């Protein structure tokens, strides 16, 4: 969005890291 809000994907990383660990080992439901 702007250069002030750069600050912001700093959480999203988070979320993502953590989402990503969510994903190869939490298995399918079906």
């Amino acid at each position: 969005m702007v250069k002030s809000k750069i600050g912001s994907w700093i959480l999203v990383l988070f979320v993502a890291m953590w989402s990503d660990v969510g994903l190869c080992k939490k298995r399918p439901k079906p």
